[PDB]
């Protein structure tokens, strides 16, 4: 019996789960693994059973916003995943230290959304697991990829109005490194549900600096690859240890 | 350049815009049309140029939660939309008068999420516009299908938790109708950035009673099909004072 | 027995009452009407029954702010009426547009009161009855008479400090329209009680420019006129519906 | 140069001010006085100059709830006013210890309004002044008249509804005396514009017996006489430090 | 039986205890009293029944902070303590009138704290005993000490950033006389348990000119003397009263 | 000069240091080391300088209670800390799995504090440094010491009431492992002044069995020394990355 929003059913779901916003990265994703296993598209959800280094795991598009990956997320979690990470992009909170292409792996977030708040008090941090965390930069040094750690900030505003001030300065000067819309919600969820969580993410520019053009419509090429091959190598290894 | 999100143009914006939330209710509504064009689809966004009763509309998918759809609703907003209709499912909050398959149009919703807030205080109204309203309704009449009217709970927690309550009982106490995840972000935007908009929604089941069965994967046919045929005669009549 | 503060008896009560301010304005009403019969005066709450065009509805007075209106609110929602329509005087929050006798229907309102948030949760929206809104605007074009339309901001605060800043520049720039103290209050609570409300408003000045002198101690004699016979015209379309 | 909504100049204003809410009480209070001087009578509003023990202070009526107290009161603050106190009923939160008829004046209140918070930060104290606090028993206490002493809760609702929860247990179980409408408003806009303030009230019943009839419409004459003459003594005392 | 933390037991608690924040004050208060018998030192909480004008009381060191002298606090009142003078030093809010050495006598303060709110709601106040204030201002004087009286601002954050503005300037304006770090959390425990509490403090300084080194690493001699002396009268005074 | 309440100077500050709760607690430990420097001693602030294994670090208390340990962390974060870890003791919020005498390294915490949301906006997450929390995990695997791993509920109300409910059922639920009382304020001072924290506890009870007598006068002798040694352990090897 298939998941209500997902289409996927439990015993499809494997222990690591690699979650991405945009339907269309899973396809771009899956070809770069050994071999792969197109699952359901339902909505912005696209499901594939990846198989990379000789291990197998998901890979899931959750969509853009809190309120719509946190469907993606409540359905894993409450059916079996045990491992969830999140690779996105996002925008740099640092202009003068981080910058577009620039990969960044988080272990916590700014719960700047309302849905974590619907489940838990305001108070509680939305922290990933530090194993998952580790696992993620180790995988980067064998690389040779150099990345930045950090929190990240996320906010449902991508497109400010001029009568509420944004926070995205506070927290920069709280030394917040990045902003994107998803990795706090997971975080939360993940506690909440004993799921291990973790966050890998590719600047595409500096929401302070938009007016000027500071945006790419698309990711750096050789970057994106360093940093799905990060990823991908995490779920591998993280994966090897439910199999 | 074209909008960021969407890949539309500005030139392909239409003053009236027929928002839906899974890509693919987009495809099923096109051809319904008497012809159409398909513009783009980026992510969980799917544009297409709408062909009816004469007069020129976009439909255009928005995706699941307040977030997401912001960012569809701001682009369309800032670059010439005038008035925007959002078709949706939901849930009833009255499960003694309102059942599934039945039909609601909303003039105001309950602002249970994050992005609203991020844009303006909380003590402001999500509220419609009467004349979509009012023009919504008078379609109902003239095709002779019975809805009801009232207040939307617009919330982001779809898949509630044991610790912190809910609020969908005290709103039902309250006189809501139903609930949902994405008009309240849809009217405060719009009336902030002057756009005029308007919600109507079939019920797919109830919250208090999922746990006993009560939800429809499926839309009931016959409501699915005279809901979109209000909407898109309410979406003609307003085209044609635009044109 | 008698109402608590209004005094009046139940069966004193009509389907359809209209509401001011001024216990004073409430005299300089009941002579326009057809005929009168004087009911109570308790405090700031003096009631009469108005006779106009044959139908039969209350002329109740309110006094000034939030709680004190809700007291007379409660008692007439829980007693007998069906429909509360407020007629009083607001401040301009868009003086480019909106002027010193201009008369503004309002279909909405900013809850910047304490009991509406007693009652229920801030997200709820503050906002009145269509067919009330509607009645009055039709009412104000069978007369020739040009109104607004938009939302009201109720606010607790008439006189401000400066320590802590105002939020009525934030609402002007959000686009609401006017500003009194009694509207949102008084929706809210026809809302819970399932009482059709709604308000219009006549501009007695702009709390932006009060520093200019820009305040009438006395309203706009044509326009007043104008605006006490679109509510009495009002009342009188919905009481026969009523009967 | 009229006070706005006082009707009254500057000039007419005494230091010492007694305020009730009901504008017929201000009747009352008059003709027990040596004589008095009717200054004028605007809504709510009625101011009368009081003349006692060769003392002349002002006696004005401020209507119920806190928005509209607020006017009066800060059109007296900032005309002259320099010692303002309030005397009004009130309902018990103690019902085994205070009872309808019994005497309390409070020292201090809780701010479940929404104007103070509009004015000031909600962890201020709304506090009143010692010295008026002493006055007022050390008069009852000349008087041999038997009060009680404590924290009000001055909330802006009256009648509750059963979607929210009301908070009177648990300022009753936070040893809260008694509740009322607009002592905390008077004591906050008191400190910000450095004008001492007081209360004393008389209790018509309790709350959490009105379901059983614990409300008198009418107050204990005795005791009421008692309490205005205990208000009255301390506001000519007061007048005379001032004189 | 000794209490958790004071390490006393219930039987060495008297009716009077006076509080004050650094241990190392305990001892030279002690000295300055006609005999003493230390009681216990455990963590930052020091014990010891003074001696002073025939009459008995503890001095009890609370520590630095709302948190931590909370737990001395509710030891304190909830085991025999029924009334609580804190002596302490707090910075000047008033830099124009009240300057180092200083003393101020408080009725009531701000919460800016946490612990009072997981007590009680915040509109709730945090103010004072006047049996205790009285006490403190006849015995200064009758000791011939001139002494200001006010509001002190409670605030859990010494050291300020420059992310979240301090509230400190907008409570100087709402006239708060001095700042320091647990009067607030001593009234509201108070309050909730039944126990008289009042406070003196003498001014280290002004926050608002730190950075102008204004600031005393020791107080003004004669009036640290000149304080104390009114605090060991007070509680004489009110010891007595419970002998 | 010297700090202002720890009494140290800027030059005796090293880049580690080591914060405990009990003032008492430093004397026990500064025995267990190679040798030490008593640097000062002021209020509830001991500080020593350690000498262990090759390496010198501060060992410091901080007394009970987050307002208090703000101005302890405060001046040495502003000061050159550039490491900070915290060793204290807790309580269980897992009864069923942590019990007395056990240990937890703590990753991040619950801000049921002030002070930290006076520094910073609620949604930023109090969280500790991974190298600080890996160096702990690897200190105790070392000495075959066992530790549970876990999020720590920082409240600062350490005896509720029967007024407002404690959060810590909530929490529980929510997988937060233990609670105690600066944690929380410890890790967000560090994130925004850029000093890597961290936190070991050891059980000494469960608040939610306090009243069956479910409290530890007195740590679990062995286990304690154990925590010690690993607490030390790590401050030497993070040492070493500054020497
Ligand atoms: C408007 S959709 C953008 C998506 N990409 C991420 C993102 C990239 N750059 C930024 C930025 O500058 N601000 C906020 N989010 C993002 C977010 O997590 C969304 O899923
Ligand atoms: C989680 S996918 C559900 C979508 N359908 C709508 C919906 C239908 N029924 C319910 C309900 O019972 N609760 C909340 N949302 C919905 C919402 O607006 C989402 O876009
Ligand atoms: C405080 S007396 C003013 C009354 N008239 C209305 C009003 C007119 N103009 C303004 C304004 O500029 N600000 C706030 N209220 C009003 C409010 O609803 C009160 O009942
Ligand atoms: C509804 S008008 C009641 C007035 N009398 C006072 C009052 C008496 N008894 C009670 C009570 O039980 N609850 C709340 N207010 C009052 C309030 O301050 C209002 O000005
Ligand atoms: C941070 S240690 C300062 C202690 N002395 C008091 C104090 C003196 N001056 C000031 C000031 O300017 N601001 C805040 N607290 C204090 C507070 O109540 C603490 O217990
Ligand atoms: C109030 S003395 C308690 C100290 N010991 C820690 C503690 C141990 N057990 C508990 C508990 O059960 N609840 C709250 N704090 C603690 C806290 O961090 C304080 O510094």
């Amino acid at each position: 019996n298939l998941l209500r929003h997902l289409k996927i059913s439990k015993e499809q779901i494997t222990p690591v789960v690699l979650v991405v916003g945009d339907p269309g990265r899973v396809d771009k994703i899956k070809v770069v693994c050994d071999s792969y296993v197109d699952l359901a598209y339902n909505r912005e959800y696209k499901s594939v059973e990846c198989h990379y280094k000789g291990q197998k795991f998901l890979c899931v598009s959750h969509g853009v916003g809190s309120a719509g990956c946190a469907v993606c997320f409540e359905e894993l979690c409450q059916n079996g995943a045990k491992v969830i990470i999140r690779a996105g992009s996002c925008g740099s909170l640092q202009p003068d230290l981080i910058k577009r292409g620039d990969i960044c792996i988080c272990n916590a977030a700014v719960r700047e959304d309302r849905v974590s708040h619907l489940l838990i008090h305001g108070d509680f941090p939305a922290v990933g697991d530090f194993d998952v965390y580790d696992t993620l930069n180790k995988c980067a040094q064998e690389l040779n990829v150099p990345v930045f750690n950090g929190i990240s900030v996320s906010s449902d505003m991508y497109y400010p109005n001029k009568i509420i001030p944004s926070r995205l300065e506070d927290y920069s000067k709280a030394n917040a490194a990045v902003v994107e819309m998803e990795l706090a919600t997971l975080m939360v969820i993940g506690t909440l549900r004993k799921v291990k969580t973790g966050g890998i993410l590719i600047v595409d520019g500096c929401p302070f600096k938009w007016d000027e053009g500071d945006f790419d419509n698309n990711l750096v090429p050789h970057q994106l690859e360093n940093m799905i091959k990060i990823a991908l190598g995490a779920c591998a290894k993280l994966a090897t240890k439910y199999a």
